[PDB]
């Protein structure tokens, strides 16, 4: 309807794909060459289903920070036969609070889903499922089972993957250009 979600749509329609693991289906952001991101708790293993083609998995690291702090981001590197769209260039170099940014969610269960989340605090620890996490960013928005690994945007930036919720608040995983190198 307006810039928020101009940039949102062109990052979904080349950067996302929908990735399947035993705990669930997922959007899944691609960032450059064969690299994508994940919450770590879609478990992934050695096969993954990538727009349900199975695909072996060549690499994947669950970050934590050096205080040995669960990030709740898993860097994966597929065996696809594309590369994605090189969006590091997006991603913001330091932690930061954010207005007017939007959630958007692609899976089976919802397909093109955009939501205006709207002013987005750096938040910092959460307790996230009794697990400590920290660069962790909030919303005022009742996010939902089946929006984690929803991409959060600003015009001109890509900021975060959802990675819950407690009903009336949602939480994303900070992205920084420093993962990407």
């Amino acid at each position: 309807m307006g810039p928020g979600f101009d940039f949102a749509q062109a990052i979904m329609k080349k950067n996302t794909v929908i990735a399947r693991t035993e705990k669930g289906e997922f959007t899944m952001l691609g960032v450059y060459d064969r690299v994508a991101v994940i919450p770590t708790h879609a478990s992934v293993g050695e096969i993954i289903y990538i727009n349900d083609v199975e695909t072996r998995v060549l690499d994947a690291c669950a970050l934590r920070d050096l205080t040995d702090t669960n990030l709740e981001i898993t860097i994966v590197k597929l065996d696809r036969n594309q590369k994605f769209r090189d969006i590091r260039h997006f991603l913001p170099r330091c932690e930061d609070d954010y207005n007017d940014a939007v959630l958007s969610v692609h899976t089976s269960k919802f397909p093109n889903m955009y939501i205006p989340v709207g002013q987005v605090t750096n938040y910092g620890f959460l307790n996230l499922g009794g697990t400590p996490t920290h660069r962790i960013l909030m919303y005022n928005f009742p996010t939902r089972a089946g929006q984690c690994g929803g991409v959060v945007t600003t015009t001109g930036k890509v900021i975060g993957i959802h990675v819950g919720g407690n009903g009336a608040q949602g939480f994303a995983a900070m992205l920084l250009h420093s993962y990407f190198t």
